[PDB]
């Protein structure tokens, strides 16, 4: 929606998911996940957890609509992994937004 902003792109972290299948799955499917986040201006949140929570939901929602339009779909695992990595990226974005303000 409105008032959201799109952050600059970031390095996809290497992420370990705790078992052979998810590690392998992630390595193979990670190109399908966002490499940047949507967020509301940092002044508009009560703390880091709220900002991050919002950044994650909005970003994933938006990515899901644009991936769906291209005729592709996210599985439940996709959503879980995407959630974890977008949460990491949102934390980085908050940190970066924060040392200005």
């Amino acid at each position: 929606l409105g008032g959201y902003m799109l952050g600059s792109a970031m390095n996809r972290p290497l992420i370990h998911f705790g078992n052979d299948y998810e590690d392998r799955y992630y390595r193979e499917n990670m190109y399908r996940y966002p490499n940047q986040v949507y967020y509301r201006p940092v002044d508009q949140y009560n703390n880091q957890n709220t900002f991050v929570h919002d950044c994650v939901n909005i970003t994933v929602k938006q990515h899901t609509v644009t991936t769906t339009t291209k005729g592709e779909n996210f599985t439940e695992t996709d959503i879980k992994m995407m959630e974890r990595v977008v949460e990491q990226m949102c934390i980085t974005q908050y940190q970066r937004e924060s040392q200005a303000y």
